[PDB]
């Protein structure tokens, strides 16, 4: 009770609730929050309304010189993001990163479109007390949880000051740090030591309410700490006991405006000029060059107004949910959501993942890739001969529902792909562009880039933004397919031809292939994921892929050359973006590197390059090359590379399983784990691991991740063994619980549930919970109804369950009949003779067996089934529950 603050606190703690809320707002300045709250209600994130009162507080501080935010701003305990968004409106600020705890009983970051929103990056679920410090130019911290006990607040405050000191030690000359309880002795001492070392002073905002004693240690203040605090205490004490409460003085809230901001700094225009010109002309009406466009590594050409496209909804699948009551309690399943594919949705991912420049590899690294890719092209073409693909081939393999991909009104004459390929007028458009290509010109081959609708873990209690996919229109895709599609159609990256690849194989083959690799002598199995593979394909990588041309001649070569040079290298792309005031715009941008996700040969070229990368890593691992060769390759090891490849290559690729950017490799020893110098120089940086930390390997091949699964060997009842795919049961159920959009009627969602159920039966029958849930779903869905919808995006999903045939029959087809690693072709006649994984593995991968929630669920499954049957209604049903032992 010694300090005046302690007297204030004690008097505060003794107030009645009614008086507390009068005193709280007495004589303070308060921003009118009315309009902001209506904005929050009406989902208006483009009107300039700040997410909290925190924007006004920071505004007051900069308008008074107390802090002048600049450069890279770090914001500790950002909450909704109030400070972060205000900083981003400021000219001198170029980057904002917020961190915050989030979760139950804490504020999550809110996603806004305030001016400069593209400079901001908020992160939730972070405990900053144990987050390693990072360099920054401006540092913010608004952490400090109140308490009726000054002693508690004192210790909390100290913990923050102690924490911020680690961050101040790394440069920030600008700062603004909350000091929750400034009047307590140990805090006073800490402030004095900190002020000496880093400067600044303690300030009390007139925007703060009288119910706290918070002060801000800001870099552009100064003064005696003690004096400052006592002056605050006195004001506070003075405002107690009034005869008449006069209330606060009202101010207007800050208006943060809207729209993206330009990034600083940021030219083979010949080969793209026609395309741009044709677009500028077709959309001249509102065409313009936005000075505030957010592109940093893409070159920008212009923008025009368009109607926004995409969705931000996730809806629940009612039938799956009814059959999965125990998972209602699993956060991992219920916080999953469809990704946001609105333009704001994809753009907020675009600025992090796609607008990056992967550096070109250094000269020595190039020379080694050169020899490797020479070797690899030679090896792939040892037996196979390139060829044109035909119109008829295209028409037969085009999905009747492939994207049209119109980029010009002229390309938008058909309502489905099937109609286009059936219309002579389409092929006339193709021919016309074809003849242009033969003359080394390209007029209309242009990508649309948009958000991919995906089922993913949530973010800030809501949906994640979307991954960008891009592809050219049906006509351009035909031309690609004609020139380069032989790679696909004649299976140039099949295992038989590539050694390392796995083209064509369903998931059901993948485990067996991993096992075969395990049988070779060598070290641990590795499986490093490259972060954002397509965005890391360099000019060098493209130049090496371009060596297909040397396998081609005449007309065939010329067509292929146009695809490769005019279409894969000189890419022109159309992407939507949020403009100001709720309107959206189509940007036309370009760049020479990176790989477009929806090129006809993306998988092939990815597989090809990934094999070459692994070959290079193995050479560094086996000693042929090292860091001393990155800047220049000596003639002698340049030759060793050649001979290494020549003598070893064919064996070495058999130690790989390469599916696009997905890789598994069993090197000779474990020097591989530190063979990272070339890997990093080639820009193929590893995902989720410090740049130079060695790679983790596995001893058990059954724990190796490949194409989103790992694989388990299980011995069946009749003594035969199978290798099956296995993965987190939480997400499997999480995804089945999500419907692809709004407005889906009972029958359609029932048919999607039925596809998820049947995919489970065919691939994850060995997971106890799923087999029960699958039979339960199929028992609640009318037998006649036909499975519809996507259950996977993986190229290795072959969809055998998308059928009305009995699932046991198809089980035998893929697991016995067509399974080349199963000698004994003895058919399985009943489900009970189909194995499970060990309960140890089942539980490790999310199973709920042995739990009482599950028990209740299992025992009462029929009630669940009947609930769904009622909703669907009188129809023809069948009970499959009896195919499980416990229901006989
Ligand atoms: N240890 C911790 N690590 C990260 N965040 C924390 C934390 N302790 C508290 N927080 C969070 O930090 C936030 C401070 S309130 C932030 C207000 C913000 N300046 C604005 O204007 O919007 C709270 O939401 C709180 O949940
Ligand atoms: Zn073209
Ligand atoms: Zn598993």
């Amino acid at each position: 009770g010694r300090t005046l603050g302690e007297q204030w606190k004690e008097k505060l703690n003794a107030m009645s609730r009614e008086e507390f809320f009068k005193y709280r707002r007495e004589a303070i300045i308060e921003v009118d929050r009315t309009e902001a709250r209506r904005a929050r209600r009406e989902n208006n994130i483009v009107g300039g309304h700040p997410v909290s009162r925190g924007s006004a507080k920071l505004r007051w501080l900069v308008e008074k010189g107390f802090v002048s935010p600049i450069g890279k701003v770090i914001d500790l305990g950002c909450g909704r993001g109030g400070w972060s968004y205000y900083a981003a409106t400021l000219k001198k600020v170029q980057e904002v990163r917020g961190y915050t705890k989030g979760g139950a009983g804490h504020e999550e970051p809110m996603l806004m479109q305030s001016y400069g929103w593209n400079l901001v990056s908020l992160k939730s679920g972070v405990d900053v007390f144990y987050k390693p410090s990072e360099p920054s130019d401006t540092l913010f911290c608004d952490i400090g949880e109140s308490s009726p006990s000054p002693e508690v607040e004192e210790q909390r405050t100290l913990r923050v000051l102690e924490m911020t000191s680690d961050w101040l030690h790394r440069g920030p000359r600008e700062f603004c740090i909350k000091v929750l309880c400034p009047y307590m002795p140990k805090v006073i001492e800490k402030m004095e030591v900190l002020q000496r070392r880093f400067g600044g002073g303690l300030v009390r905002l007139p925007l703060s309410r009288n119910s706290n004693h918070e002060m801000y240690w800001v870099s552009g203040a100064a003064g005696n700490v003690v004096h400052a605090v006592n002056m605050t205490s006195q004001v506070l004490l003075g405002r107690m006991d009034r005869t008449v409460w006069r209330g606060p003085k009202y101010e207007e809230d800050v208006n943060l405006g809207s729209g993206t901001r330009a990034v600083g700094k940021g030219s083979n225009q010949e080969k793209i000029k026609k395309r741009i010109q044709k677009l500028k002309e077709e959309f001249a009406t509102t065409w313009h060059k936005d000075p505030e466009h957010p592109y940093r590594t893409w070159t920008y050409h212009g923008s025009y107004e368009v109607k926004a496209t995409g969705s931000a909804s996730s809806l629940v699948n009612g039938v799956v949910k009814l059959m999965s009551k125990p998972w209602d309690a699993i956060a991992n399943v219920t916080t999953m959501a469809m990704t946001d594919t609105t333009p704001f949705g994809q753009q907020r991912v675009f600025k992090e993942k796609v607008d990056t420049k992967a550096p070109e590899p250094p000269a020595g690294a190039k020379e080694v890739l050169n020899e490797t890719t020479n070797w690899l092209w030679a090896y792939l073409s040892r037996e196979k001969r390139p060829r044109l693909c035909t119109k008829e081939e295209f028409i037969k393999k085009v999905n009747s529902n492939a994207a049209l991909g119109a980029v010009f009104a002229e390309q938008n004459q058909w309502s489905t792909a099937r109609e286009a390929v059936d219309d002579p007028r389409f092929w006339e458009m193709v021919d016309e562009e074809r003849e242009n290509h033969l003359r080394g010109e390209c007029h209309t081959c242009i990508y649309n880039m948009m958000g991919k609708r995906e089922k993913k873990p949530g973010e800030f209690g809501k949906a994640k933004g979307s991954r960008a996919i891009w592809f050219m229109w049906l006509g351009a895709r035909y031309l690609e397919f004609e020139a380069l599609g032989f790679l696909n159609e004649d299976h140039w990256l099949s295992r038989e031809n590539s050694g390392g690849g796995v083209e064509g194989s369903g998931v059901q083959k993948l485990g067996y292939i991993l096992r075969d690799i395990a049988g070779k002598q060598g070290g641990k199995m590795y499986a490093d994921d490259t972060a954002g593979w397509d965005t890391r394909i360099t000019r060098t990588d493209l130049e090496n892929e371009a060596k297909v041309l040397e396998l081609l001649d005449g007309e065939h070569r010329m067509l292929a050359r146009a695809i490769i040079e005019l279409t894969y290298r000189h890419k022109v792309v159309k992407v939507m973006r949020p403009a100001a005031e709720g309107k959206t715009v189509m940007d036309v941008i370009s760049r020479e590197d990176q790989r477009g996700s929806g090129q006809v040969v993306t998988y092939a070229l990815n597989t090809f390059t990934n094999i070459a990368v692994q070959l290079v890593r193995l050479m560094e691992a086996e000693g042929v090359i090292g860091p001393q060769h990155l800047e220049q390759l000596p003639r002698k090891n340049k030759i060793a590379v050649r001979t290494w490849l020549f003598e070893n290559g064919e064996e070495r690729v058999t130690r790989m399983a390469i599916s696009g950017d997905d890789c598994v490799v069993k090197p000779l020893d474990d020097r591989f784990a530190t063979a990272l110098h070339f890997l990093n120089a080639m820009s193929k940086v590893r995902k989720d691991i410090q740049e130079w930390k060695p790679s983790h390997g596995w001893h058990d091949w059954q724990q190796v991740p490949f194409c989103s699964n790992h694989f388990q060997e299980i011995v069946m009842k009749d003594g035969r063994s199978i290798v099956v795919p296995c993965r987190g049961q939480d997400e499997l159920i999480g995804r089945a619980r999500i419907s692809p959009g709004a407005g889906w009627n009972v029958k359609d969602t029932a048919c999607l549930a039925k596809a998820y159920a049947q995919m489970w039966l065919l691939l994850y029958f060995h997971r106890r919970d799923l087999r029960l849930m699958a039979n339960a779903i199929c028992s609640a869905v009318p037998v006649d109804w036909v499975p519809t919808g996507r259950t996977s995006w993986s190229i290795h999903s072959k969809g055998e369950w998308m059928t009305t045939e009995d699932m046991l029959q198809v089980w035998n087809r893929v697991w016995i009949e067509e399974n080349e690693w199963m000698m004994d072709k003895t058919p399985i006649t009943s489900w009970t003779d189909v194995p499970y994984v060990g309960k140890r593995e089942d539980i490790w991968c999310g199973s709920l067996i042995g739990t009482r929630s599950r028990a209740t669920w299992a025992e009462n499954i029929y009630a669940a089934i009947n609930q769904v049957r009622a909703v669907i209604g009188k129809e023809n049903y069948v009970d499959y529950m009896t195919s499980l032992r416990r229901y006989e």
